[PDB]
């Protein structure tokens, strides 16, 4: 650092070195702290960042190289653009894109190295909710207003209509269905989620289809029953996106497996039970035929179905004739399989549950950058232009893996001192006047 | 609640306890209260072949009885 | 492991189903030897169809579930 | 929860080691001539179709330094048992 220092308080140019290598990225490539810490302090970093790097990008932006490789670097640099006097003034200035580089770059940079002290850094959190609610919360309300367009209508003539038939308020109710669904077509055109959005504007387009061309009552019946369900369910999961977490769809993923497994293993656990039972409790009449069994046994599993009458009672009377066998059926399904099959779940659940608590709580921060930067090169550049702000006021009232890591630096000098030193020892002896102990 | 209202108002037009919308989100309300008899109100139907949508309906009941409340369950315990 | 004795139990019972195509058996212990036969066939098909997939955490943790079952089929009885 | 835990991990570190035990299993158990038929060597793939090994480096370096050290400890001992001390005699 005393070195790099005092040169700088001399003249001393900084130049390109023919492998798009700058003295900074040479800094920062070799790990070294002190030194970055003594161009930070000292002046002239306007002109040291002014000379960047734009040709080979074996080398990236400064900025870029700041990020992946020194953090607390950075941390300090951030700390020296928060402004205090309480007037708290975000500089800026030192996040900025210079128009392969994408319009949020230093933030794309720092949430693919999960460098979360800089993420929750104040001055990146302030920048965000800047971005946000500069333009971010206008385009999300607008897809939420055109959704919104199509659910109202549905609702309120689902609610008129009685189902079961194939006065103008229906027909204004069913031109805002259509073109809000054809206008989420052309959004989507321009995950599980893209799945489910397809599945409702395909079933709205079947619930506007008599429009065109007959179709049969039922089955547009059926198609408004879906399509309602799962607007409203759709509907759900935009009002969740209103949060700027998005823990919720990050665990989607986890229920739809869970449910996955379980719509085959309840219908198999069903059929094991319903043929059990058949041939157990013939002599009554709950089980005469076997889908009479396996829609009881679902009624089962369901959850309402009295035990006592049914089952418990006829063992008195000595009507029943297997009573081992229907009693060990009945504890093993009341209080031997459900019992063991929630354990099972909730472990599950509460493993993938606690990975996705770590994970996204790094990563939330990171959809929500992805989310910016895909919103920012879909959209034009005239309201980027328009909207776009450098300073803000914020009023009061309205840790072991880099401490290793710096051993190792460390021991990594010292050895290569000690090997220094026993070299030039040697050189002692190569070279000594040895006569009186000769 | 009014999501399953409205399925289970068009899914379940035929009976009396989905006459009205009013009384459909109120005793889906019930539904997932916690008490209703499940046998006559469902299943005993199917076999007279009074019910128009089986799969729908069949459907509906196993998602809102052993794959709603079960997932739901799952990730309130999981955030607790 | 619990899945040969598994197996066992369900190829038994089913040379038990299988045992009047030689000799004559009451038919009362002929259905409950099918009743038993009938839930562990579809039981162990559950087991293989799991065993479809490449990971085997189920099995895994089926002793687990089993050794939890052991316990309570006492607790609850003695409860 | 506990046990189901203590699956998560075991498991997680061991289903590849259950899929080649019953590879290995089977392998052993089948001739050899469908396995000297099906034999394949290559494979194509289309796109469209954490600090116990540093604390261990850390102790093998800081054990060559304490090597390296001992001997340059003896190397100055033997500087000084042939040396020119008259001067300061």
């Amino acid at each position: 650092a005393k070195a790099v220092a005092l040169l700088l308080s001399h003249n001393a140019d900084i130049v390109l070195n023919k492998q798009q290598a700058s003295f900074l990225h040479l800094a920062l490539h070799n790990k070294r702290k002190e030194v970055v810490l003594t161009i930070i302090r000292s002046k002239r970093w306007d002109e040291c960042l002014k000379i960047f790097s734009h040709n080979s990008p074996g080398n990236k932006c400064p900025i870029t190289e700041m990020i992946e490789y020194l953090p607390e670097c950075m941390k300090v640099l951030l700390d020296f653009c928060m402004l205090h006097s309480y007037y708290i003034e975000y500089n800026f200035k030192y996040l900025q894109c210079p128009l392969i580089y994408e319009p949020l770059t230093a933030l794309n940079a720092m949430v693919q190295n999960n460098r979360i002290e800089l993420l929750n850094h104040p001055v990146c959190k302030e920048y965000l909710l800047m971005k946000w609610l500069a333009y971010g919360f206008r385009a999300h309300m607008m897809n939420l207003g055109s959704y919104c367009l199509g659910l109202i209508p549905m609702t309120i003539l689902v609610v008129n209509i009685k189902p079961g038939m194939a006065s103008y308020l229906i027909k204004t109710c069913m031109i805002l269905v259509f073109l809000s669904s054809i206008f989420g077509y052309c959004k989507e055109a321009g995950d599980i989620s893209n799945v489910l959005e397809w599945i409702i504007y395909t079933t709205g387009i079947i619930f506007v289809l008599p429009l065109f061309v007959e179709i049969p009552a039922h089955l547009q019946w059926q198609c408004g029953a879906i399509a309602v369900y799962f607007y409203w369910m759709n509907f759900l999961l935009y009002l969740q996106r209103f949060e700027n977490c998005g823990i919720f769809i990050v665990m989607l993923e986890v229920i739809l497996k869970t449910l996955l497994r379980s719509t085959v293993v309840f219908i198999f656990l069903l059929l094991a039970f319903g043929l059990s039972f058949y041939i157990l409790l013939n002599l009554q009449d709950p089980f005469s035929s076997p889908l009479l069994s396996i829609i009881q046994t679902f009624s089962m599993m369901l959850g309402d179905i009295n035990y006592r009458e049914s089952f418990l009672e006829p063992y008195l009377r000595n009507e029943l004739a297997h009573p081992v066998l229907s009693f060990a059926q009945l504890v093993s399904f009341t209080i031997f399989v459900p019992i063991v099959l929630m354990n099972l779940l909730i472990g599950l659940a509460v493993g993938d549950i606690a990975e996705v608590q770590k994970h996204a709580s790094l990563k939330r921060i990171a959809m929500q950058v992805e989310l910016h930067t895909s919103l920012e090169k879909k959209l034009p550049l005239w309201f980027l232009r328009k909207v776009d702000q450098k300073s803000t006021i914020v009023y009061p009232n309205k840790s072991l893996e880099m401490e290793i890591l710096k051993q190792k630096y460390r021991l990594k000098d010292l050895t290569f001192l000690l090997e220094k030193q026993h070299e030039l020892i040697k050189l002692i002896i190569q070279k000594m006047e040895i006569i009186s102990e000769t």
